[PDB]
Parts: structure tokens; C-alpha cells; sequence
């Protein structure tokens, strides 16, 4: 066991191993707060999330399970994972925190589109990198559902991970489908998301900035149409049906006109992308392919993952036990040295 410090910051207590040095907050960031680090053993800058309440409840539970094991199992350049875990815990019994640490790369991709409007190359370097991480995201049967600019970490070089898989409104960049309320959606859920970002970053606006769930219905509509035949009769719910079959019927506009300038095959990737149907959605591994990503595309590097054991998702365990499961997880760690 190596030996621990302790301090205080924005009303949080941190209590870690003395190689991080150098905490400093940097936010609250999503169920847990968020320090830079600097990692002594390797000389690199981490970011360390010391999670908020983990056994709070059998959901909390659940949920740091679930992220302990997805960040354990992501192990690909545009993925986040562990380079440590940890907590000051001794044993079971006294194990209430737990610390995930992960290499900093230090912003936000909205901390870029901010006063910014992308070049062609930088789009087709960033998208590739996101498509990238979630061919192999979904390789693993993992949809991440929440894929938003916050949701993108990026370095200096432009690197770029994805954040928060498995686990500024989500709503704008959220596939229709799930807008609407339905649980049958399938994994071009993300690339629906992607679209949203790319054009975002082609642009520089939102593409569909909706005030509530039906009027970023209504916004994403006005662009892509309404469902036609073959899209309306694979809808169940009466009340979806009948409210898309009552709003006034619109066309698909023509991308061509409203990315004007961009670049063509930017344009045909979106309109592949943005596309109503979900099983007609282009996948991240077809993506990849297209002819816009041509000086990035290599097949030989674009991985997929391991296997990956989501049993756990369908049972309804104690709190108790879900925080035991954890901490085997938690003692079992094998980092990457
Ligand atoms: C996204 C972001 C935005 C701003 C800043 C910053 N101001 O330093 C940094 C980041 C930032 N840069 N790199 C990361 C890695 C993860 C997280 C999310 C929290 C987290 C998840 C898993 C872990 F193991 C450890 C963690 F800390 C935020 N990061």
C-alpha cells in the first residue's frame, strides 16, 4: 500500500496516493468532482474523478460499478481508460470512495468551437477520431447515447477521446429516435450524435438547438423531412405516430444548399449520417471507409474490442452488493505497466 495525503478542495475532500501531486480542480464533472494531477511515477499530467456518493443508493451503486467496469475494459487511443484505481479504504467494511485516474488531455472539444470554425482538415482529423473510438465502442455491444461536444476530450494536438461511453444539452445531440421515447434504438444512436458535431464544427452553430423535446423534433424535421411510408409503419406508439403524422408535412432539404461551400464529401457523409431511419443509418466502420476520411483511413489500424461481460446490466442486486463487487474490481486492477 502506498501512503496517502489528504486535503481539502471546493468543499471536497481528497485523499491520495502521495505520487499524484499538483491537485488542482478543474470541475464538477458529472457524479464526481475532477483534479489535474501530476503522476510523479510516469511524469505525465492525469486527471483524477474522485466519485460523488458511490453506495448512496442501489442506482449509485450500480452505476459506479458499471463505469468501473467499462473504464477497466476500454483500452484504445480514442477511448478513456484507467491508468490507476484506487481507494484509501484498508478493507471492505471502511470502502466508501473510489478514485479513477486517467491521462489528462485538458479540455473539452467545446472548449475549442468557442470564438473557432474548423478547417476541412481538422474536421476530417477530429471526426475520424471520434468515429474511430466508436467503431470500437460498439464493437463491444456498447452504445454510449450521450455523445456531445462535453463529452470529447482533446489535447493540445488535437487528439481526441471519447468521455462517459456505456454510463450544452444532450437533447441537441440526440438521434430522433430516442427523442420521440423509444427503447429499440440500435448503436447508430452515436452517429446520429456524430452528424450533430461535425456539423456543428463545419458551420460553427448548432445544428438543431431545440427548447424541449418537441420542438428539437420539430428542428430536426424541418431539415431532414418528415417519415415517410416505409419509416412511419415501423413506429408502435399510437401518440408518436399521430403527433409526427399531425405536424405538417416537409421536405428533406437539399444538404448540398445548406452546407453550402463545405466540402462535397463532407456533405455526403452528412447526409448519410442525419438520415431518419435508424436501419438506414450509416455504421461507424462505414463511416471510416468513406471517401472524406481518405488521408486518415488505414484498416489495418482501426481496432476493435475484447469481449466485453454486460451480464451484470439485467440484475437487481443489494447495495451491499454491488459495493463488493466494486471493490474486487477495485483489487484486481491491472494497470498498463
Ligand atoms: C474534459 C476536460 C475538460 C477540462 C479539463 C481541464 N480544465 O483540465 C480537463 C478535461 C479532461 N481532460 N482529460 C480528461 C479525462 C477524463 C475526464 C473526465 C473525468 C474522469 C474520468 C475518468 C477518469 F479516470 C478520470 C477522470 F478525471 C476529463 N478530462
Amino acid at each position: 500500500r502506498p501512503t496517502f495525503y489528504r486535503q481539502e478542495l471546493n468543499k471536497t475532500i481528497w485523499e491520495v496516493p502521495e505520487r499524484y501531486q499538483n491537485l488542482s480542480p478543474v470541475g464538477s464533472g458529472a457524479y464526481g468532482s475532477v483534479c489535474a494531477a501530476f503522476d510523479t511515477k510516469t511524469g505525465l499530467r492525469v486527471a483524477v474523478k474522485k466519485l460523488s456518493r458511490p453506495f448512496q443508493s442501489i442506482i449509485h451503486a450500480k452505476r459506479t460499478y458499471r463505469e468501473l467496469r467499462l473504464l477497466k475494459h476500454m483500452k484504445h487511443e480514442n477511448v478513456i481508460g484507467l491508468l490507476d484505481v484506487f481507494t484509501p479504504a484498508r478493507s471492505l467494511e471502511e470502502f466508501n470512495d473510489v478514485y479513477l485516474v486517467t491521462h489528462l488531455m485538458g479540455a473539452d472539444l467545446n472548449n475549442i468551437v468557442k470564438c473557432q470554425k474548423l478547417t476541412d482538415d481538422h474536421v476530417q482529423f477530429l471526426i475520424y477520431q471520434i468515429l474511430r473510438g466508436l467503431k470500437y465502442i460498439h464493437s463491444a455491444d456498447i452504445i454510449h447515447r450521450d455523445l456531445k461536444p462535453s463529452n470529447l476530450a482533446v489535447n493540445e494536438d488535437c487528439e481526441l477521446k471519447i468521455l462517459d461511453f456505456g454510463l450544452v444539452a444532450t437533447r441537441w445531440y440526440r438521434a430522433p429516435e430516442i427523442m420521440l421515447n423509444w427503447m429499440h434504438y440500435n448503436q447508430t444512436v452515436d452517429i446520429w450524435s456524430v452528424g450533430c458535431i461535425m456539423a456543428e464544427l463545419l458551420t460553427g452553430r448548432t445544428l438543431f438547438p431545440g427548447t424541449d423535446h418537441i420542438d428539437q423534433l420539430k428542428l430536426i424535421l424541418r431539415l431532414v423531412g418528415t417519415p415517410g411510408a416505409e419509416l412511419l409503419k415501423k413506429i408502435s406508439s399510437e401518440s408518436a405516430r399521430n403527433y409526427i403524422q399531425s405536424l405538417t408535412q416537409m421536405p428533406k432539404m437539399n444538404f448540398a444548399n445548406v452546407f453550402i461551400g463545405a466540402n462535397p464529401l463532407a456533405v455526403d457523409l452528412l447526409e448519410k449520417m442525419l438520415v431518419l431511419d435508424s436501419d438506414k443509418r450509416i455504421t461507424a466502420a462505414q463511416a471510416l471507409a468513406h471517401a472524406y476520411f481518405a488521408q486518415y483511413h488505414d484498416p489495418d489500424d482501426e481496432p476493435v474490442a475484447d469481449p466485453y461481460d454486460q451480464s451484470f446490466e439485467s440484475r437487481d442486486l443489494l447495495i451491499d452488493e454491488w459495493k463488493s463487487l466494486t471493490y474486487d474490481e477495485v483489487i484486481s486492477f491491472v494497470p498498463p505497466p
